[PDB]
């Protein structure tokens, strides 16, 4: 008896990992949506009460998606009419709610189609961008400022970013930054005048009779980039002056000499914010440290406050370089580089001091800075049991670096080895979310003595089905090649036999500082599959992935497509001498990157796979963005780096995929790796008559996330995986 | 015992069909193209002279892919830099060689990228358009003469036609009809300026960073149409300091009162033309005769003298009102016509009289008129025992219509069923072209007494290597839908047993006046499934066949996507029972109109067939385009036939299609039937949970006519006909 994990239990989510979502609104309470009713508790006792009722809003005419209660919890900001628009893009109506008088605001209402909103982080000021421009409205009765005149659809961007930056350089659309007061409204201007359109038809419900075309500056690599510019403009003289000026912020010199990007912003104190910005050529970066001159109106970058980050054998940054964390006084700040031995450890900086103290060990890696007191500095990292796969909460004592704890190691080894944290407004409390190898579980706790006030879920619902159930075990571990080690995890069938020969699958992503073998407990496609079709599915971090130092991670640098990819091959091999694995049934998949890496795998030559799938795989560089391309790639000129573009496309090897199976998807509207890619591959495999699969999703994006369309994709590369390993 | 014909076989063609195109210059003379060279063959005796060596080009620094004789035999038109663009039309680049002194004219020659060139009738005159402006030489090496300046790409058309009239109106690029002796230039201007634009993403090579996009005025079912003007210009009366002058011919009244279009321009002497217009909603055309009129220099279309056609059951004509054939003085006229019984025949007119004679007649039809003499009326037809499927060639005494011959019934009966013809200038010779059921045979003829002066191709090559392998059989019988009888035919597997039980793969179009149960001889994909799968490949033609009368072909008027797709299931079942059929493994496909059907039968729950391909299939009618969509459909409006629209699209389908086997193929450059149209069956089986094959061909259009497109495309069918096939 006993059931196994099914297709249909994955795709109807059957098996749901209860989540406990909060918002801190103050030091001392947060705010917990109940789909219905919207509570307020008191972190201290746990003791809730309704702050919006269920029915507040019945009869609004409308569903609200989202809420936004202003900082001084006087007003509502009611989001509906959402429209999906890229990644975190998206474009809405808005109503503010009165809460002083239980009244909704009717006057100078923000207008439809709008592109961002954002309270003030004090007070209940907004600031919201539509069409381009930027308005700032002080009351929300009251008629909004206008503070950007050059909006300009496809052309020019005020407060949001265009395509690229909200995808690459920012993972945000908002580029507005409200003073930590309120006081100054920073902003980013984008000119995407000279930068090449994206343009794919869009065929959108059936009752459209003519397809629609969809135009988006993205600069491909090489591609002309859009150009920026950083203004701050004080709100507190809007109603003084009539057309309040915005303070640009240039240079520096050194990034003005050339292509470059404005890659973060951050507010030190209520007069100083600092600005990052990156060469084109990503190896080199400046952080700008500006103060507000209340004589001159203007903000001025001490050159000794400037801080120069290079690397020389790679890219800055895992993704980019690394966010500030200032001390209350703004005179010093904390922030996440690569040390000497290429790990990324915590160092200490003070502002006009060029050399920065480290204050984190060696082998292992600070994932990100957490929250920052008088006392203490906390962080996550995956020091513990020397896991780069695992993640864990640590305090460093800011006296005296020797004295580090850790408050989440040891509250469940068993059941958690991946952390993630989520501190009050001044970190009194802070809720843990474990997340793997065993389920989910949330608690709250006091920065005092880090007591244990309680368990917010611990999934105990969920663990009583699934013990109903023959799932499958996970297996995290690591292969030692050129004396290095590399991990990889593999998902097996239940009542897993090492004297049987299993078929399996190698899940693949294998990006620059990618990590697919983590501590992570999933109910995904490979649940099923394990579960249900007896298919191993492994996952191997090879050269190129992250958390594990620059040695690694640097590996594949301006040589995409190469070591990544012998090490998915490689990895194959190795789980083959294991001696539980077909030689004769390996398979291997991936989506994105992933795709690209597959396919390439796929026609290498190398024997090894028998079938493999590729979902909105990328075929040639020179089609992808230029911030993440270029990143990595360099330029693709004749004087940079070309000739390794030219080399590394997935159509130059479409003769070899005469020996294997293969299976194309991609969704027509993907705006991210665009249908060009695939199209340029089938092309590729038809001029050299290559027989193989394909599918193609109607309107459906990088994601293919639509209900629908998920179910479709998954259900058809069941059959696929199952045909090709002759099962079931 | 020998080997079959095989997918590489059908795919590399390497059995050839051989042909003899020739191109009449005269009543007494032909050119015969080569591989090398250009002949000039005497019809009488067959004895013939090298007209020029192409070797004449050797370092012409080009590749030659057209020539063009002016009729004067002076002057050799050399097209290269062709440019295909849709069906028909294309650009490229010309020189002209002046045959008289044996040398390339240097000056004053053709733009490059011209979208039209047509030699005059007679002389040596030029007419073309370039950047949709119309330019005429009167002499190869002179000057052009500007004779339209308001040509602007994708808005104003001079000479040329739209994308819609070049497909479903004119079947040609051409939009110029020089009259008789050269004099008149007369000439159609389309404007789209309000016409919706397709428009889709173009890849093209792999080098190429960003995607490109087509945009294409094209008009859907219910769009604002492009509007036309006509016009004709005097060409030996062009200046050279004065803009050349264009009369417009207008009306008729009872045309302008809506939308509508040119449909038929056939001058019929030196000074008299006739047009030939449609209103948006196809059951009701006129005809206009005008003469032009020296004192005022106009073109008098005198009323009386039109001519209305029209239909109460259907559309009007079998795509569009057929080409009126005007005797010597012009004064009269022969043209086919739908007669009372609904059967299409040849009509007799008198330029003033209202009514018409019928000088043929019964349950038959008129395919086509070839040629008329003073003393007869040439003509095709499926009369010969009563097979629509079959082609004659009759002839029919204008003395006395009691008196038809019919010229190639009996020439041999076993191997020709089917024939096409081409007659001299004046009808003094003629080639017969049969293409079936036998090897195609070309044969030279003469009217006088319809001797057979002989034989031009007789394909023995072919027939020498066809015997050395297992070729396939053809079948053509019919079957009977209550009352009325239905043909089919059925590409028979070599060895066939009646006793064994064959996999049936039903090969569909079933679009209007379509016929896909004929007596032609093909070497297709059909072939080899039978000759080397052993698949029986059948094809049926049910309501809305052409060729039958407008009782059959009329059937499925404003009903689109009903009667052809029942009848085309109809067929199935009965096949199903033969016995030699295996009712468990009963496939279908078909392209464009027939992808549609295909999709529709597929959705029908019929559980007749297993599984099934629709390669570029129309999905819904409000996709395609007006001309053709409209003509059997209407309008898309709720005081029209919205509904029925609504009512017959794949998409309302979806559901039925979880007990099939689907397989969806559509070129993502599909100008005609829309990538769009398959993009949106695809999302409507997904929204249903629907599973099925996919495949597109990125920068292929309605033809997927690349070569390695073609390949791939049959190779990735067979092998799924044949996984549903075992
Ligand atoms: C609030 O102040 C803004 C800051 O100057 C002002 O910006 C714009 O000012 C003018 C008006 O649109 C723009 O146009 C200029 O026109 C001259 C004359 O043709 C050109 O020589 C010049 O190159 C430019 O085109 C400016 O481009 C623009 N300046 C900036 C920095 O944005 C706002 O218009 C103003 N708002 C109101 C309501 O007055
Ligand atoms: C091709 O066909 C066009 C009409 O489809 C001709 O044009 C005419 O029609 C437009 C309206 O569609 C009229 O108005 C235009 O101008 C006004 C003001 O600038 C706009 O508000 C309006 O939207 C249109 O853009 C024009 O008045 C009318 N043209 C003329 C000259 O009166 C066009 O002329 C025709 N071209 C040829 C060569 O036939
Ligand atoms: C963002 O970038 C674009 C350029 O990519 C800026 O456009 C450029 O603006 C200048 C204004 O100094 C234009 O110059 C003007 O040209 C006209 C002739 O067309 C001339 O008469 C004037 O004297 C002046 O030289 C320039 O043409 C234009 N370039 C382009 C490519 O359009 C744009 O202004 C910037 N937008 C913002 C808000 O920063
Ligand atoms: C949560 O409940 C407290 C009540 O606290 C009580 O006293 C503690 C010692 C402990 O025994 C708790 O379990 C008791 O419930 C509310 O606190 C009141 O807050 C208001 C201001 O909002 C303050 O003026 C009162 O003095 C507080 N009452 C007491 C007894 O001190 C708190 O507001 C509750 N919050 C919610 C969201 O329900
Ligand atoms: C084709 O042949 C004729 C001549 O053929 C001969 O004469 C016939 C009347 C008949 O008796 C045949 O058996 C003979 O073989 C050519 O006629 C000549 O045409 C040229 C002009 O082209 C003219 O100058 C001559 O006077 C004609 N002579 C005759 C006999 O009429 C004809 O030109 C040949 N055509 C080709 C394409 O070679
Ligand atoms: C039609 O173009 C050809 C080729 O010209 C080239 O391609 C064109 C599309 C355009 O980009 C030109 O600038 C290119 O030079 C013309 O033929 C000549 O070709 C020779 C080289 O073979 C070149 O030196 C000449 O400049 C070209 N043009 C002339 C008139 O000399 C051709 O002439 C063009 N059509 C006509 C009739 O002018
Ligand atoms: C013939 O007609 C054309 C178009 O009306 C004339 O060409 C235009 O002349 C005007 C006035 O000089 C220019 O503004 C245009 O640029 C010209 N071209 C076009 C396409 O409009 C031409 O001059 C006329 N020729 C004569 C002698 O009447
Ligand atoms: C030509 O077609 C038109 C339009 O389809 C026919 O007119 C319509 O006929 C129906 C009767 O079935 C009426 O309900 C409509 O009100 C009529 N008007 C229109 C334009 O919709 C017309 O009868 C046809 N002509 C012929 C000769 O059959
Ligand atoms: C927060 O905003 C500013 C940040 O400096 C605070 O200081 C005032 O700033 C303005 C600049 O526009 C100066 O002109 C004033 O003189 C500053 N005030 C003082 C104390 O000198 C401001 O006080 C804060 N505002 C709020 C609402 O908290
Ligand atoms: C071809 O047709 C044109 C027009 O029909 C002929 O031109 C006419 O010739 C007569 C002389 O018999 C004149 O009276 C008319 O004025 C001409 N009409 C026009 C408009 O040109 C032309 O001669 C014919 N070509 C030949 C060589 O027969
Ligand atoms: C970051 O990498 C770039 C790669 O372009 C280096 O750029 C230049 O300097 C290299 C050696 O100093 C040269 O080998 C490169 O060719 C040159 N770049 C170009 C386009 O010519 C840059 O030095 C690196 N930065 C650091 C500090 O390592
Ligand atoms: C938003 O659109 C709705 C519907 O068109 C309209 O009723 C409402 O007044 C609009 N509100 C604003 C802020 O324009
Ligand atoms: C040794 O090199 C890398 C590690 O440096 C290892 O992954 C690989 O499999 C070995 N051989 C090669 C040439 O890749
Ligand atoms: C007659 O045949 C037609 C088509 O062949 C069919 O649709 C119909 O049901 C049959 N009987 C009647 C009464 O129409």
């Amino acid at each position: 008896s006993r059931k196994t994990y099914t297709l249909t239990d994955y795709l109807k989510n059957t098996y749901r990992l209860k989540l406990y979502s909060l918002r801190w609104i103050s030091d001392h309470e947060y705010l917990y949506k109940q789909e219905n009713n919207i509570l307020v508790f008191n972190a201290e006792y746990g003791n809730s009460s309704v702050f919006l009722e269920n029915s507040t809003f019945d009869e609004f005419g409308h569903s609200i998606n989202d809420y936004s209660i202003s900082p001084d919890g006087q007003f509502i900001l009611l989001e509906y009419n959402y429209v999906k628009q890229w990644r975190h893009s998206y474009t809405a109506s808005y109503d503010i709610y009165d809460l002083n008088k239980r009244q909704l605001i009717t006057e100078e209402r923000i207008p439809n189609n709008t592109q961002w909103v954002t309270w003030s982080p004090v007070g209940h000021k907004l600031a919201y961008v539509w069409n381009n421009d930027i308005y700032v409205k002080i009351e929300p009765n009251l008629p909004s400022y206008r503070i950007t005149w050059t909006g300009k659809e496809d052309i020019i961007y005020n407060g949001i970013t265009d395509w690229v930056y909200e995808e690459e350089v920012f993972s945000a659309y908002s580029a507005l930054w409200w003073s930590p007061n309120g006081t100054f409204l920073a902003y980013a201007q984008f000119n995407d005048t000279e930068v090449p359109l994206i343009e794919y038809s869009f065929y959108s419900d059936e009752s459209l009779q003519y397809p629609k075309t969809v135009r988006v500056p993205y600069p491909k690599a090489g591609a002309v980039n859009p150009t920026v510019k950083f203004f701050v403009v004080n709100t507190d003289s809007l109603s003084s002056v009539t057309n309040a000026t915005s303070i640009q912020i240039t240079a520096p010199a050194s990034m003005l000499i050339g292509d470059h990007y404005l890659c973060d912003v951050t507010w030190a104190t209520q007069e100083r914010i600092s600005l990052q910005w990156l060469r084109r050529i990503q190896n080199y970066s400046v952080m700008d440290i500006c103060d507000y001159d209340e004589s001159s109106g203007r903000w001025n970058c001490l050159v000794a406050r400037q801080h120069i980050e290079m690397s020389t054998t790679g890219w800055v940054g895992r993704f980019r370089p690394s966010e500030p964390h200032f001390t209350l006084d703004g005179n010093s700040f904390y922030k996440i580089i690569s040390n000497e031995e290429g790990y990324r450890h915590i160092c200490y900086f003070q502002i006009d001091k060029k050399d920065c103290t480290f204050i984190t060990k060696g082998t292992w890696e600070v994932i990100g800075i957490e929250a920052l007191t008088s006392d203490y500095l906390y962080y996550i990292s995956n020091e513990y049991k020397g896991m780069p796969g695992g993640r864990n909460l640590y305090k460093i004592q800011l006296s005296d670096y020797t004295k580090v704890t850790c408050l989440s190691c040891e509250l469940n080894p068993e059941r958690c080895q991946y952390y993630s944290v989520s501190f009050s407004k001044e970190a009194k409390y802070y809720q843990l979310r474990c997340s793997g190898p065993g389920l989910p579980l949330y608690t709250l706790h006091s920065s005092v003595n880090d007591k244990g006030l309680r368990v917010l879920e611990d999934n105990s619902a969920l663990d009583k089905m699934l013990q109903n159930v023959q799932m499958p075990s996970k297996k995290l571990d690591f292969i030692i090649l050129n004396e290095t080690k590399f991990w990889y995890q593999m998902i097996l069938p239940p009542h897993f036999d090492k004297s049987k020969k299993y078929p399996l699958l190698l899940d693949v992503f294998a990006g620059p500082c990618s990590q697919k073998a983590d501590t992570v407990f999933r109910l995904n496609w490979a649940t099923y599959l394990a579960s249900t079709e007896n298919i191993i599915v492994a996952s191997f971090d090879g050269r190129g992935s992250g958390y594990q130092g620059d040695k690694i991670m640097h590996a594949i640098n301006r040589r995409l497509g190469t070591f990544e990819v012998e090490d998915q091959i490689e990895a194959a091999r190795q789980f083959s001498k294991m001696g539980f694995v077909d030689n004769k049934r390996i398979a291997i998949w991936g989506w994105s990157y992933g795709g690209y890496v597959t396919s390439m795998v796929l026609g290498s030559g190398s024997g090894v796979f028998k079938c493999g799938i590729a979902v909105a795989p990328v075929s040639r560089w020179e089609y992808y963005d230029s911030v993440y391309t270029e990143r990595y790639m360099g330029l693709p000129t004749p004087e940079d780096n070309l000739d390794h573009y030219r080399n590394s496309t997935v159509m130059s090897r479409a003769e070899n995929f005469k020996q294997v199976e293969y299976l194309l998807i991609h969704g027509t509207a993907d705006d991210n790796v665009h249908f060009q890619q695939s199209a340029q591959i089938s092309k590729a495999l038809v001029d050299v008559g290559v027989d193989f699969q394909a599918m193609w999703y109607t309107d459906e994006d990088h994601g293919i996330a639509s209900s629908t369309a998920h179910q479709h994709i998954y259900t058809h590369m069941s059959h696929f995986i199952k045909q090709c390993f002759s099962l079931p």
